[PDB]
């Protein structure tokens, strides 16, 4: 019974096979068939290529040896390599052209999700070329999805040598009959077969996956669209910045490039962005996913005034100062969406671009008290219930698992009604004691929120709603301003509190505003529709944030 | 008696005064004298400029209002503004041209070092221009060196209004007679003088500093070259990455740009790079200053084998994987210098560039045991003393303050002799009980190392020296290789163990190697000669690491 799946890289997890470029080059330059492939494998186990694959020499050291073999091969064939014949040039193009074979990665991902140990076993080199970063990026993206990465140049062994297969079985801690091995080179399959491993010769991905599905008894072909990569909290880089004597801000950090600061809503976590963090880092950005003040590993002072927008924004500026960042793109959701529009209004020089999910920008009404305004909208009733210190804390802290299970539901999953919350005397009065688990979340993901909220509870988080008069007076200072930096407004069709129509007048204050819209999406945008959020954010980041 | 110094920005901390560009523009376009300055100040307290400076409107909103004032002014003057007259163009150039007035910053720095409260008080705007980042960077660089930054657009008040001066005195928590106020605009000095503050009209910096020196009784002019900016540990962003179940790596992070990974030596800290971190971040790099395995907030497992180079390098690769970095430039010193050359040899695709301070690259001798080789050099005697587990730990852990005070000394400060350490029976046998404080370090900086080493002591650090046979066998695998990625070797004239001559044969293994050399520099390169280390590293980073 199979419990391990091993994949080759070239011609299996990455396409087109860098190998096959040699045949393409021979044809393009009208060279004798097999000339390049023969020069490449010259001397077999004794040759330059075996030394390269074993890690004895680097790729740059190998380039002139491959050139000498090409000359030897051409002279025997009574032919002439052209004027401009360059191995480096051919090699550079071949690697640049090679991309991840997405359906093969998806199958490996599905097997690992079903309890399989997965590994990449590859004949590779020590790349010291000036353009080595492209391959480094490819390897980084691929390797994260596997339990093991076994590279010939690192282990000093090579396929088809029997030692590498014995090494592979030892790292897997599996007997050969428990292993599926996929390779595009028949000679490399032979020792695995000879040991009793299930082997698949990979020509076209589809046939290989049909064989793989048949042998594992797991559907890999024609499977529903997979969710984006998520985050494992213990595998993240955790950052901590003191913004003032009693306040420290926690964040999760991934990727390189322009800084993208993610600001969650109420009652959330940096983890609310779990499906966005790997995707945005992969798209070429440095992601900084915050635990906002009052949440998770960030400080939670008790005072209401510590949570007004002026102080929250000032602390976010200090956060950038201390990290040495002159700017960041600010992406917010719910309360974070509100903070993010105010960062753009009060500190435009520190905000590269601004994006909000669900939260529209509506300016302060100087002719009405915020209480009058909030009362003038039945869906904002829950905010009046959040006003009296202690009441909502007691209800939200009674049973954490029930709290998150009741809150975190898709638009069609008996989502809490925000109308008549005060009258009913609570958010969960008509909610079950043991709510069912929503399709959006696993039991483990609920437990992460439970563990996070065990530290400070709901006082700090609820205090974000307890500064209406303070925020109104501060916001009134910005009434003559306009948001003229790049801006994105993402609406969610089925958010019944932060309704798409609430964002209708935004163009009056943000004339150059760009928009996104998610159909069949509730309040929990990031986990409800992760694939579409990623697509909207990446597209807007690449076009307007750089 | 003075205890506070307030500085204006334009024409005081930053030059040329963005104001003075208006006069330069009038002259260049042969416009009537004062035309641009008159349009700029149009309507005085009622005008567009006062609204801009108070934060009512943003810079982009102000641009068309300034244009309308310029038209009004030109029509009254019976003149014609040219075809291509653009306020944005003039304004963009003016800000780009404006730089920090370094001697004025130096004086502010010296006053703060002598116990003064320092502040920047400025009439500024909310910058939402597409090129706002340049100014954001300038403000970030400047603001860090001051206790307070008071911006007109943030406080809704403006100079010369008396309210801003009362606000300034309140934030300073000082009576007017305790304050020096420096400004280039006479009208803005008037309310400060009228309140009893010492005022300086800034025309040329030199005269202003002569007045400032005379009034404070502190030498500010003709002062010796100041040391680079250092780090305050509690003001840094602290990062934590788990590389494997029992191992977590700590790092300090500052700046944006290409990642630069700093690797300290023995027995050190991330803090050994305190003078490099602000400088490299300021030069356009993302600095990652490590606590290497066994040190500070990084894990310190007891096992010797956890500290061999193969495992240390593998963990540094995992560190990059978990942060989502495909590459970093690796800069090492002492043991970190050794790790860094091995990162280049075994993982060139992950190393953008490699630099070493003092530590040369000398390949393994396959025809000699590492013990034979180490014994063949009298200065490496101390390494044999470090071999027996517990002996060096006991001596180095007996009195931490004595340990760091004895170790951390300049070449002319009775630096410990590394010859006959075994014979003498210890490093400190001929060293005083209470060593004097070296010129390189303060008492507080010694105490930071003391506090750091209180957690794990010297076992983990000493284990870096206890893998000679393991490192030799691993290094022998790389004997056919060459380092062909960008590389820098920095030698120190007076390091009597890692002598410059030890690096003489490096070009045979690193043909494209670049060099740096520091005269009158001992083993503690970074703190001995910080200004020159920064200059060598920045120059090499900008030319070879990008
Ligand atoms: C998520 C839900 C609501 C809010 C802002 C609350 C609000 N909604 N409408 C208002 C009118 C005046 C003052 C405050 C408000 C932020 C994030
Ligand atoms: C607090 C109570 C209920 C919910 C789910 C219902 C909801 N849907 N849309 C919202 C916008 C702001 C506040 C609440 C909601 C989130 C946070
Ligand atoms: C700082 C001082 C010494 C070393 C390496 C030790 C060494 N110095 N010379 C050697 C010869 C063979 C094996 C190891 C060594 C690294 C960092
Ligand atoms: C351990 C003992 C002494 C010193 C100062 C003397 C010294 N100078 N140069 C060195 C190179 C490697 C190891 C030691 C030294 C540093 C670390």
């Amino acid at each position: 019974t199979l419990r391990a799946a091993v994949f080759d890289l070239d011609g299996v997890l990455a396409l087109p096979a860098v190998f096959g470029v040699l045949g393409r080059t021979e044809e393009a330059l009208a060279l004798p068939r097999g000339l390049l492939n023969d020069a490449f494998q010259k001397g077999g186990p004794e040759g330059a290529t075996t030394r390269l694959m074993k890690g004895e020499i680097t790729l740059s050291q190998w380039i002139p040896l491959m050139e000498e073999n090409c000359r030897k091969c051409s002279e025997t064939a009574k032919v002439c390599l052209p004027k401009n014949f360059s191995i480096k040039e051919i090699f550079d193009k071949a690697i640049s052209a090679r991309k991840i074979n997405r359906p093969m990665l998806q199958a490996a991902l599905m097997l690992r999700k079903k309890g399989f140990t997965t590994a990449i076993l590859t004949n590779t080199w020590l790349d010291d070329r000036a353009e080595r970063d492209g391959l480094a990026q490819l390897m980084c993206e691929l390797k994260m999805h596997f339990d093991f990465l076994i590279e010939s140049c690192q282990v000093g062994m090579v396929k088809p040598e029997p030692q590498i297969y014995k090494f592979l079985l030892d790292t897997l801690k599996a007997s050969p009959s428990e292993v599926v091995f996929l390779d595009d080179i028949g000679a490399n399959l032979k020792p695995a077969r000879d040991l009793g491993m299930v082997t698949i010769l990979v020509q076209d991905t589809d046939t290989a996956l049909k064989e793989l599905e048949k042998v594992t008894g797991i559907q890999l072909l024609n499977t529903p669209a997979p969710l984006p990569t998520s985050c494992n909290p213990s595998d993240m880089s955790h950052g901590y910045v003191t913004v003032k004597p009693r306040v420290r801000l926690h964040f999760v950090e991934l990727g390189s490039g322009p800084a993208v600061c993610l600001c969650h809503g109420f009652p959330e976590s940096w983890y609310s962005w779990r499906y966005q963090i790997p995707a945005l880092a992969q798209a070429g950005y440095r992601v900084l996913a915050m635990d906002m003040k009052g949440y998770g590993e960030s400080s939670a002072p008790p005072e209401i005034e510590e949570y007004c927008m002026e102080v929250l924004c000032k602390e976010m500026v200090t956060f950038l100062d201390k990290l040495g960042l002159s700017q960041a793109v600010f992406i917010g959701h719910d309360w974070g969406g509100m903070l993010v529009w105010y960062m753009a209004l009060f500190y435009p020089e520190r905000v590269r671009a601004v994006a909000s999910l669900n939260t529209p920008f509506i300016p302060a009404n100087p002719n009405m008290s915020p209480l009058e305004s909030i009362k003038a909208n039945p869906v904002f009733d829950y905010q009046l219930y959040f006003q009296e210190p202690g009441v909502a804390e007691a209800e939200l802290e009674q049973n954490l698992s029930r709290t998150f299970k009741s809150l975190f539901r898709a638009s069609d999953e008996s989502v809490l009604s925000m109308h008549k919350v005060c009258e009913a005397g609570g958010l969960f009065v008509n909610s079950p004691e043991e709510p069912s688990l929503s399709r959006m979340v696993t039991e483990e993901e609920i437990q992460f929120y439970v563990q996070q909220f065990k530290k400070s509870g709901f006082r700090g988080p609820l205090n974000w709603y307890r500064n209406m008069e303070r925020n109104w007076k501060w916001a009134c200072k910005s009434l003559g301003r306009k948001i003229l930096i790049p801006a994105l407004m993402v609406t969610a069709e089925k958010d019944f509190v932060l309704v798409p129509q609430m964002s209708q007048h935004m163009e009056d204050w943000i004339p150059h505003l760009k928009r996104g819209h998610i159909e069949d999406c509730g309040h929990w945008t990031q986990m409800d529709k992760p694939t579409e959020v990623n697509q909207i954010l990446i597209k807007w980041l690449d076009s307007d944030a750089r």
